[PDB]
Protein backbone atom coordinates (compact mmCIF):
# COMPACT_ATOMS: atom_id res chain seq x y z
CA UNK A 1 0.00 0.00 0.00
CA UNK A 2 2.92 2.47 0.66
CA UNK A 3 4.41 1.47 -3.25
CA UNK A 4 0.84 2.31 -4.64
CA UNK A 5 1.51 5.76 -2.79
CA UNK A 6 5.33 6.35 -4.24
CA UNK A 7 3.71 5.44 -7.20
CA UNK A 8 1.12 7.82 -7.50
CA UNK A 9 3.19 10.25 -6.41
CA UNK A 10 5.93 9.96 -8.89
CA UNK A 11 3.62 9.91 -11.55
CA UNK A 12 1.59 13.06 -10.33
CA UNK A 13 5.18 14.66 -10.58
CA UNK A 14 5.90 13.58 -14.20
CA UNK A 15 2.33 14.60 -14.92
CA UNK A 16 2.75 18.17 -13.18
CA UNK A 17 6.09 18.17 -14.80
CA UNK A 18 5.24 18.10 -18.84
CA UNK A 19 1.49 18.58 -18.58
CA UNK A 20 2.01 22.48 -17.16
CA UNK A 21 5.17 22.90 -20.23
CA UNK A 22 1.73 21.62 -22.50
CA UNK A 23 -1.08 23.85 -20.80
CA UNK A 24 1.34 26.99 -21.47
CA UNK A 25 2.20 26.02 -24.76
CA UNK A 26 -1.26 25.48 -25.72
CA UNK A 27 -2.13 28.75 -24.11
CA UNK A 28 0.80 30.86 -26.04
CA UNK A 29 -0.91 29.63 -28.86
CA UNK A 30 -3.98 30.17 -28.37
CA UNK A 31 -3.25 33.40 -27.41
CA UNK A 32 -2.00 34.22 -30.93
CA UNK A 33 -4.68 32.66 -32.37
CA UNK A 34 -7.00 35.01 -30.89
CA UNK A 35 -5.23 38.22 -31.05
CA UNK A 36 -5.17 38.37 -27.18
CA UNK A 37 -2.16 38.84 -25.00
CA UNK A 38 -0.33 36.39 -22.68
CA UNK A 39 -1.81 38.16 -19.39
CA UNK A 40 -4.94 38.00 -20.80
CA UNK A 41 -4.77 34.12 -21.79
CA UNK A 42 -3.04 33.90 -18.19
CA UNK A 43 -5.97 35.80 -16.24
CA UNK A 44 -9.01 33.57 -17.67
CA UNK A 45 -8.12 30.50 -19.09
CA UNK A 46 -5.24 29.60 -17.34
CA UNK A 47 -6.27 30.89 -14.32
CA UNK A 48 -9.98 29.37 -13.77
CA UNK A 49 -8.71 25.70 -15.00
CA UNK A 50 -5.94 26.24 -12.39
CA UNK A 51 -8.14 27.08 -9.81
CA UNK A 52 -11.18 24.39 -10.43
CA UNK A 53 -9.42 22.47 -7.54
CA UNK A 54 -9.53 25.42 -5.33
CA UNK A 55 -13.22 26.08 -6.45
CA UNK A 56 -14.46 22.43 -5.86
CA UNK A 57 -12.61 21.73 -2.61
CA UNK A 58 -14.31 25.38 -1.22
CA UNK A 59 -17.58 23.95 -2.57
CA UNK A 60 -17.18 20.83 -0.62
CA UNK A 61 -15.64 22.02 2.50
CA UNK A 62 -18.45 24.24 3.29
CA UNK A 63 -21.34 21.84 1.75
CA UNK A 64 -19.56 19.44 4.70
CA UNK A 65 -20.06 21.86 7.14
CA UNK A 66 -16.41 23.04 7.11
CA UNK A 67 -16.39 26.73 6.01
CA UNK A 68 -13.39 27.14 7.98
CA UNK A 69 -11.35 25.25 5.39
CA UNK A 70 -13.69 26.73 2.80
CA UNK A 71 -11.99 29.76 3.11
CA UNK A 72 -8.89 28.97 4.66
CA UNK A 73 -8.30 27.17 1.57
CA UNK A 74 -9.43 30.23 -0.59
CA UNK A 75 -7.25 32.66 1.01
CA UNK A 76 -4.28 30.81 1.63
CA UNK A 77 -4.01 30.10 -2.17
CA UNK A 78 -4.16 33.67 -2.22
CA UNK A 79 -1.36 33.89 -0.21
CA UNK A 80 0.84 30.75 -1.93
CA UNK A 81 0.29 32.58 -5.63
CA UNK A 82 2.27 35.65 -4.54
CA UNK A 83 4.60 34.78 -1.96
CA UNK A 84 5.65 31.37 -3.45
CA UNK A 85 4.58 30.90 -6.65
CA UNK A 86 5.32 34.75 -8.07
CA UNK A 87 7.96 35.00 -5.99
CA UNK A 88 9.97 31.72 -7.06
CA UNK A 89 9.04 33.27 -11.12
CA UNK A 90 10.01 36.83 -11.07
CA UNK A 91 13.69 35.13 -9.97
CA UNK A 92 13.67 32.77 -12.43
CA UNK A 93 12.24 35.39 -15.17
CA UNK A 94 11.85 38.68 -14.06
CA UNK A 95 9.22 41.52 -14.97
CA UNK A 96 8.85 44.92 -15.92
CA UNK A 97 4.94 45.63 -16.03
CA UNK A 98 3.37 47.57 -19.13
CA UNK A 99 1.32 50.68 -17.94
CA UNK A 100 -1.78 48.58 -19.65
CA UNK A 101 -1.17 45.79 -17.38
CA UNK A 102 -0.45 48.37 -14.05
CA UNK A 103 -4.00 49.33 -14.59
CA UNK A 104 -5.26 45.52 -14.24
CA UNK A 105 -3.07 44.63 -11.19
CA UNK A 106 -4.69 48.18 -9.57
CA UNK A 107 -8.21 46.67 -10.09
CA UNK A 108 -7.04 43.69 -8.55
CA UNK A 109 -5.67 45.41 -5.57
CA UNK A 110 -9.24 47.61 -5.09
CA UNK A 111 -10.61 43.98 -5.49
CA UNK A 112 -9.26 42.51 -2.65
CA UNK A 113 -9.33 45.54 -0.68
CA UNK A 114 -13.03 45.22 -0.86
CA UNK A 115 -13.11 41.79 -0.35
CA UNK A 116 -10.69 42.10 2.64
CA UNK A 117 -13.58 45.08 4.31
CA UNK A 118 -16.98 43.11 3.62
CA UNK A 119 -15.36 39.99 4.82
CA UNK A 120 -14.70 41.22 8.68
CA UNK A 121 -17.28 39.83 9.77
CA UNK A 122 -16.63 37.05 7.75
CA UNK A 123 -18.72 36.28 3.85
CA UNK A 124 -22.45 35.55 3.55
CA UNK A 125 -24.08 34.07 0.51
CA UNK A 126 -25.06 38.03 -0.30
CA UNK A 127 -21.05 38.53 -0.22
CA UNK A 128 -20.26 36.14 -2.34
CA UNK A 129 -22.82 37.09 -4.99
CA UNK A 130 -21.34 40.35 -5.31
CA UNK A 131 -17.82 38.73 -5.07
CA UNK A 132 -18.63 36.46 -8.37
CA UNK A 133 -20.23 39.32 -10.22
CA UNK A 134 -17.12 41.42 -9.95
CA UNK A 135 -15.18 38.42 -10.78
CA UNK A 136 -17.29 38.31 -14.03
CA UNK A 137 -16.70 41.83 -14.36
CA UNK A 138 -13.22 41.37 -14.07
CA UNK A 139 -12.92 38.70 -16.52
CA UNK A 140 -14.73 40.44 -19.17
CA UNK A 141 -13.35 43.66 -18.75
CA UNK A 142 -9.77 42.02 -18.78
CA UNK A 143 -10.39 40.27 -22.06
CA UNK A 144 -11.75 43.31 -24.15
CA UNK A 145 -8.86 45.06 -22.86
CA UNK A 146 -6.04 42.65 -23.56
CA UNK A 147 -7.78 42.05 -27.04
CA UNK A 148 -7.45 43.09 -30.56
CA UNK A 149 -10.48 42.03 -32.21
CA UNK A 150 -10.09 41.56 -36.39
CA UNK A 151 -11.67 38.32 -37.31
CA UNK A 152 -12.42 25.77 -40.73
CA UNK A 153 -10.19 24.08 -38.51
CA UNK A 154 -6.84 24.83 -39.26
CA UNK A 155 -4.01 22.03 -37.55
CA UNK A 156 -2.53 25.52 -35.82
CA UNK A 157 -5.76 26.21 -33.84
CA UNK A 158 -6.52 22.58 -33.36
CA UNK A 159 -3.07 20.96 -31.85
CA UNK A 160 -3.32 24.27 -29.92
CA UNK A 161 -6.35 23.51 -28.41
CA UNK A 162 -4.99 20.12 -27.81
CA UNK A 163 -1.90 21.02 -26.20
CA UNK A 164 -4.10 23.03 -23.44
CA UNK A 165 -6.84 20.93 -22.59
CA UNK A 166 -4.34 17.44 -22.38
CA UNK A 167 -1.77 19.84 -20.80
CA UNK A 168 -4.84 20.80 -18.38
CA UNK A 169 -6.09 17.45 -17.81
CA UNK A 170 -2.30 16.60 -16.94
CA UNK A 171 -1.42 19.32 -14.70
CA UNK A 172 -4.55 18.81 -12.18
CA UNK A 173 -4.55 15.01 -12.67
CA UNK A 174 -1.23 15.31 -11.68
CA UNK A 175 -2.21 17.42 -8.94
CA UNK A 176 -4.28 14.51 -7.52
CA UNK A 177 -2.24 12.34 -7.77
CA UNK A 178 0.75 13.92 -6.07
CA UNK A 179 -1.81 14.47 -3.00
CA UNK A 180 -3.10 11.22 -3.08
CA UNK A 181 0.16 9.44 -3.60
CA UNK A 182 1.61 12.06 -0.72
CA UNK A 183 -1.54 10.57 1.73
CA UNK A 184 -1.41 6.79 1.04
CA UNK A 185 2.45 7.18 1.85
CA UNK A 186 1.53 8.86 5.64
CA UNK A 187 -0.90 6.54 6.03
CA UNK A 188 1.32 3.26 5.09
CA UNK A 189 3.98 4.70 7.75
CA UNK A 190 1.61 6.08 10.23
CA UNK A 191 2.68 9.26 10.17
CA UNK A 192 -0.74 10.42 9.11
CA UNK A 193 -1.77 13.97 10.50
CA UNK A 194 -5.20 15.50 9.95
CA UNK A 195 -4.57 18.97 10.86
CA UNK A 196 -1.30 18.76 9.26
CA UNK A 197 -3.31 17.66 6.14
CA UNK A 198 -5.70 20.62 6.50
CA UNK A 199 -2.51 23.17 6.37
CA UNK A 200 -1.72 21.90 3.06
CA UNK A 201 -5.14 22.22 1.28
CA UNK A 202 -4.28 25.45 -0.27
CA UNK A 203 -1.03 24.16 -1.34
CA UNK A 204 -1.66 20.83 -2.88
CA UNK A 205 -4.36 23.03 -4.85
CA UNK A 206 -1.90 25.65 -5.80
CA UNK A 207 0.34 22.42 -7.43
CA UNK A 208 -1.24 23.44 -10.69
CA UNK A 209 -0.44 27.33 -10.51
CA UNK A 210 2.55 26.85 -9.35
CA UNK A 211 4.25 24.09 -11.64
CA UNK A 212 2.52 26.26 -14.85
CA UNK A 213 3.39 29.57 -13.68
CA UNK A 214 8.05 28.25 -13.73
CA UNK A 215 7.31 26.29 -16.53
CA UNK A 216 6.29 29.89 -18.31
CA UNK A 217 8.66 31.67 -16.41
CA UNK A 218 11.52 28.81 -17.85
CA UNK A 219 10.23 30.40 -21.36
CA UNK A 220 10.42 34.26 -20.11
CA UNK A 221 6.64 34.67 -20.27
CA UNK A 222 6.26 37.00 -17.77
CA UNK A 223 2.76 38.38 -18.83
CA UNK A 224 1.46 35.11 -18.80
CA UNK A 225 2.90 34.39 -15.30
CA UNK A 226 1.60 37.67 -13.76
CA UNK A 227 -2.06 37.18 -15.81
CA UNK A 228 -1.88 33.52 -14.08
CA UNK A 229 -1.17 34.64 -10.83
CA UNK A 230 -3.56 37.98 -10.89
CA UNK A 231 -6.32 35.27 -12.25
CA UNK A 232 -5.73 33.01 -10.02
CA UNK A 233 -6.27 35.04 -7.10
CA UNK A 234 -9.43 36.66 -8.45
CA UNK A 235 -11.00 33.57 -8.98
CA UNK A 236 -9.80 32.16 -5.42
CA UNK A 237 -12.03 35.11 -4.06
CA UNK A 238 -14.85 35.68 -6.78
CA UNK A 239 -15.04 32.08 -7.63
CA UNK A 240 -13.31 29.44 -4.61
CA UNK A 241 -14.15 31.54 -1.30
CA UNK A 242 -17.72 32.92 -3.56
CA UNK A 243 -18.74 29.98 -3.88
CA UNK A 244 -18.21 28.79 -0.49
CA UNK A 245 -20.12 30.85 1.17
CA UNK A 246 -23.28 30.05 -0.99
CA UNK A 247 -23.39 27.03 1.50
CA UNK A 248 -22.51 28.71 5.02
CA UNK A 249 -21.36 31.91 6.53
CA UNK A 250 -17.49 31.69 6.35
CA UNK A 251 -15.66 32.90 8.97
CA UNK A 252 -13.42 35.98 9.35
CA UNK A 253 -9.77 35.39 8.67
CA UNK A 254 -8.63 39.00 8.74
CA UNK A 255 -4.97 38.32 9.73
CA UNK A 256 -4.64 36.13 6.55
CA UNK A 257 -7.01 38.79 4.63
CA UNK A 258 -4.23 41.86 5.98
CA UNK A 259 -1.53 39.36 4.43
CA UNK A 260 -2.75 39.37 1.22
CA UNK A 261 -4.06 42.89 1.09
CA UNK A 262 0.07 43.81 1.84
CA UNK A 263 1.13 41.50 -0.59
CA UNK A 264 -0.98 42.91 -2.95
CA UNK A 265 0.00 46.24 -2.26
CA UNK A 266 3.58 45.07 -3.04
CA UNK A 267 2.61 43.83 -6.04
CA UNK A 268 0.81 47.10 -7.35
CA UNK A 269 3.56 49.04 -6.01
CA UNK A 270 6.59 47.28 -7.52
CA UNK A 271 4.75 46.57 -10.73
CA UNK A 272 4.06 50.15 -11.39
CA UNK A 273 7.47 52.03 -9.80
CA UNK A 274 9.73 49.40 -10.40
CA UNK A 275 10.25 45.87 -11.65
CA UNK A 276 8.87 42.24 -10.89
CA UNK A 277 12.25 40.71 -10.51
CA UNK A 278 14.94 39.25 -8.29
CA UNK A 279 14.78 41.14 -5.18
CA UNK A 280 11.07 41.86 -5.28
CA UNK A 281 10.81 38.12 -5.89
CA UNK A 282 13.40 37.28 -2.90
CA UNK A 283 11.28 39.59 -0.88
CA UNK A 284 8.03 37.78 -1.89
CA UNK A 285 9.61 34.13 -0.92
CA UNK A 286 10.72 35.65 2.76
CA UNK A 287 7.07 36.74 3.30
CA UNK A 288 5.91 33.70 2.14
CA UNK A 289 8.35 32.01 4.32
CA UNK A 290 7.30 34.17 7.40
CA UNK A 291 3.91 33.55 6.40
CA UNK A 292 3.93 29.69 6.85
CA UNK A 293 6.14 30.02 10.14
CA UNK A 294 3.96 32.33 12.20
CA UNK A 295 0.23 31.44 10.82
CA UNK A 296 -1.92 29.56 12.71
CA UNK A 297 -2.01 26.13 11.56
CA UNK A 298 -5.45 24.17 10.49
CA UNK A 299 -6.11 25.57 7.30
CA UNK A 300 -8.99 27.52 8.60
C1 LIG B 1 -13.92 51.30 -9.82
C2 LIG B 1 -14.21 52.58 -9.03
C3 LIG B 1 -14.77 52.28 -7.62
C4 LIG B 1 -13.79 51.45 -6.79
C5 LIG B 1 -14.35 51.15 -5.40
C6 LIG B 1 -13.38 50.24 -4.62
C7 LIG B 1 -13.99 49.94 -3.25
C8 LIG B 1 -13.15 48.98 -2.38
C9 LIG B 1 -13.53 49.03 -0.88
C10 LIG B 1 -14.65 50.06 -0.60
C11 LIG B 1 -15.12 50.14 0.85
C12 LIG B 1 -15.94 49.05 1.58
C13 LIG B 1 -17.34 48.95 0.95
C14 LIG B 1 -18.31 48.05 1.74
C15 LIG B 1 -18.35 48.66 3.18
C16 LIG B 1 -19.39 48.10 4.19
C17 LIG B 1 -19.43 46.60 4.53
O1 LIG B 1 -18.61 46.06 5.27
O2 LIG B 1 -20.59 46.05 4.05
C18 LIG B 1 -21.05 44.68 4.13
C19 LIG B 1 -21.02 44.08 5.53
O3 LIG B 1 -19.66 43.98 5.97
C20 LIG B 1 -21.62 42.67 5.42
O4 LIG B 1 -20.87 41.91 4.48
C1 LIG C 1 -15.28 37.01 -21.17
C2 LIG C 1 -15.76 37.12 -22.63
C3 LIG C 1 -17.25 37.18 -22.98
C4 LIG C 1 -17.24 37.46 -24.50
C5 LIG C 1 -21.03 34.52 -25.86
C6 LIG C 1 -20.50 35.96 -25.91
C7 LIG C 1 -19.17 36.06 -25.15
C8 LIG C 1 -18.59 37.48 -25.22
C9 LIG C 1 -17.09 35.77 -19.77
C10 LIG C 1 -17.26 34.72 -18.64
C11 LIG C 1 -16.77 33.32 -19.05
C12 LIG C 1 -15.62 35.89 -20.15
C1 LIG D 1 11.83 48.19 -5.95
C2 LIG D 1 13.11 49.03 -6.01
C3 LIG D 1 13.98 48.54 -4.86
C4 LIG D 1 14.34 47.05 -5.04
C5 LIG D 1 15.10 46.62 -3.79
C6 LIG D 1 14.10 46.80 -2.65
C7 LIG D 1 12.94 45.84 -2.91
C8 LIG D 1 13.42 44.38 -2.81
C9 LIG D 1 13.87 44.15 -1.36
C10 LIG D 1 14.28 42.69 -1.14
C11 LIG D 1 14.58 42.43 0.35
C12 LIG D 1 14.85 40.93 0.52
C13 LIG D 1 15.04 40.56 1.99
C14 LIG D 1 15.25 39.04 2.10
C15 LIG D 1 15.42 38.60 3.56
C1 LIG E 1 19.22 33.10 -8.68
C2 LIG E 1 18.96 32.88 -7.18
C3 LIG E 1 18.87 34.23 -6.50
C4 LIG E 1 18.61 34.20 -4.98
C5 LIG E 1 17.29 33.55 -4.55
C6 LIG E 1 17.13 33.78 -3.03
C7 LIG E 1 15.79 33.24 -2.48
C8 LIG E 1 15.65 33.63 -0.98
C9 LIG E 1 14.30 33.13 -0.47
C10 LIG E 1 13.93 33.44 1.00
C11 LIG E 1 14.98 32.87 1.94
C12 LIG E 1 14.54 32.97 3.42
C13 LIG E 1 14.20 34.34 3.99
C14 LIG E 1 13.78 34.07 5.46
C15 LIG E 1 13.36 35.36 6.18
C1 LIG F 1 8.62 45.03 3.09
C2 LIG F 1 7.32 45.64 3.61
C3 LIG F 1 6.56 44.61 4.46
C4 LIG F 1 5.26 45.23 5.02
C5 LIG F 1 4.57 44.16 5.86
C6 LIG F 1 5.50 43.74 7.00
C7 LIG F 1 5.09 42.57 7.95
C8 LIG F 1 4.88 41.24 7.16
C9 LIG F 1 3.60 41.14 6.30
C10 LIG F 1 3.55 39.91 5.35
C11 LIG F 1 3.80 38.43 5.81
C12 LIG F 1 2.94 37.82 6.93
C13 LIG F 1 3.20 38.51 8.25
C14 LIG F 1 2.32 37.95 9.35
C15 LIG F 1 2.57 36.47 9.48
CA1 LIG G 1 -5.12 31.10 -36.55
CA1 LIG H 1 -19.50 40.04 5.53
NA1 LIG I 1 -5.71 29.28 -10.83
NA1 LIG J 1 -5.15 25.89 -7.97
NA1 LIG K 1 -4.62 26.49 -3.84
Amino acid sequence: MVILGVGYFLLGLILLYYGSDWFVLGSERIARHFNVSNFVIGATVMAIGTSLPEILTSAYASYMHAPGISIGNAIGSCICNIGLVLGLSAIISPIIVDKNLQKNILVYLLFVIFAAVIGIDGFSWIDGVVLLILFIIYLRWTVKNGSAEIEKNNPSVVFSLVLLIIGLIGVLVGAELFVDGAKKIALALDISDKVIGFTLVAFGTSLPELMVSLAAAKRNLGGMVLGNVIGSNIADIGGALAVGSLFMHLPAENVQMAVLVIMSLLLYLFAKYSKIGRWQGILFLALYIIAIASLRMGGG
